[PDB]
């Protein structure tokens, strides 16, 4: 049932999804070695992910989740990495999805920092990275990214499929040691998330 709308570069959604992917870049304590050493990317295509299905599966939980926090989804843009982004478009998150060895436990995980999520798109610790030349910091092989509308309710405050914390919707990680880097976010309902666009780019060499 999954549709996808290429978005034009020249529309205001484009744009804005661009910026909020190029803004988000930030340096890695890793030095790069996850993900690739990068300032910015190549933005090659935008698509909108349309299902309405799983868009009812979302909203649905969404107002759950609102009518038990004072009608405050807390919702949120985040992005997700995955080597599995054409098993999600299609079919939605679930517990297949779940980052079982995470800081916050077997959850989805979500990030503001798109940085963050590219670390992830080749696998756990960037895996061996691209299919092809076997490297993480590939410039030339095409990254696929999910930009993400994502439910977090009464979210717990960690300082630093399994169930979310009593009284709970969502985790959230703070930074508290790396004051460039932006939160990260843990959910525990597949339901909870719609993955709205596809980003496909490439990570681009620093001159
Ligand atoms: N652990 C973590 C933290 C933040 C974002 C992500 C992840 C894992 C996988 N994909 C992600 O996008
Ligand atoms: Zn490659």
């Amino acid at each position: 049932g999954t549709i996808l709308i290429d978005l034009s570069p020249d529309d205001k959604e484009f744009q804005s999804v661009e910026e909020e992917m190029q803004s988000t870049v930030r340096e890695h304590r890793d030095g790069g070695h996850a993900g690739g050493i990068f300032n910015r990317y190549n933005i090659l295509k935008i698509q909108k992910v349309c299902n309405k299905k799983l868009w009812e599966r979302y909203t649905h939980r969404r107002k759950e989740v609102s009518e038990e926090n004072h009608n405050h989804a807390n919702e949120r843009m985040l992005f997700h990495g995955s080597p599995f982004v054409n098993a999600i478009i299609h079919k939605g998150f679930d517990e297949r999805h779940a980052y079982i060895g995470g800081m916050f436990g077997a959850g989805i995980y979500f990030a503001e920092n798109s940085s963050k999520s590219n670390q992830y798109v080749y696998g756990i610790g960037g895996g061996t990275g691209c299919p092809v030349h076997k490297d993480r910091s590939c410039y030339i092989c095409h990254r696929q990214l999910l930009f993400c509308r994502v439910t977090l309710g009464k979210s717990f405050l960690q300082f630093s499929m399994a169930h979310s914390p009593p009284g709970h919707h969502s985790v959230t990680g703070r930074p508290s040691v790396n004051g460039l880097a932006l939160a990260e976010y843990v959910i525990y309902r597949g339901e909870q998330a719609y993955p709205e666009y596809l980003i496909t780019y490439q990570i681009m060499r620093p001159e």
